[PDB]
């Protein structure tokens, strides 16, 4: 269980490797995988339909049921629903959509949830489908989380650029 390897570690508590996350997820047994999602946790095109793909859609009908009982999530909030065949957890984060005008500020207050969680395997919140730059994600993760976060970051030259970005210290 959280068996992590390979990672290049940033800070005291956060490291980075370039990888799937679904991949890793596997490879890890981790306790917490953190989904990049939505407030109505409708699992799109991103991680979140990865990680969706890998339950067989079962993340899909949980997070509907869980809409139905409770409403949908606040910008900047979570929820712990099951992590089904990848962990024992998946935290639901919501990052600010940007391409939707929402404030990029909320994107403290989304990675403060991981500080809930002592170890967390965690892709870019907001960094794809809702438009932030990835270094700035990168940026507030650094600041704001104080638990452990391993990030999967998939694509090689964003790995690069956002190492040679976290460099400027
Ligand atoms: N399989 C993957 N593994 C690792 N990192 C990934 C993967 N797929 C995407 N990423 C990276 O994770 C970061 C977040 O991308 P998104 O998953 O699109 O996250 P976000 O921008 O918060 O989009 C939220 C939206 O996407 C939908 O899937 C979701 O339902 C919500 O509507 C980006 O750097 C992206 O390149």
């Amino acid at each position: 269980v959280n068996s992590f390897s390979g990672y290049l570690k940033l800070t005291d508590n956060v490291y980075i490797k370039n990888a799937d996350i679904v991949e890793e997820a596997k490879k890890v047994k981790p306790t917490v995988v953190v989904n990049a999602a939505n407030v109505y946790l409708k699992h799109g095109g991103g991680v979140a339909g990865a990680l969706n793909k890998a339950t067989n859609n079962a993340m899909q009908v949980e997070s509907d049921d869980y809409i139905a009982t409770n409403g949908p999530l606040k910008v900047g909030g979570s929820c712990v629903l099951s992590g089904h065949n990848l962990a024992k957890h998946c935290l639901h984060v919501v990052g600010p959509n940007v391409n939707k005008g929402e404030d990029i500020q909320l994107l403290k207050s989304a990675y403060e949830n991981f500080n809930q969680h002592e170890v967390l395997l965690a892709p870019l919140l907001s960094a794809g489908i809702f438009g932030a730059d990835p270094i700035h994600s990168l940026r507030v993760c650094v600041d704001t989380v104080r638990t452990n976060v391993y990030l999967a970051v998939f694509d090689k030259n964003l790995y690069d650029k956002l190492v040679s970005s976290f460099l400027e210290m």
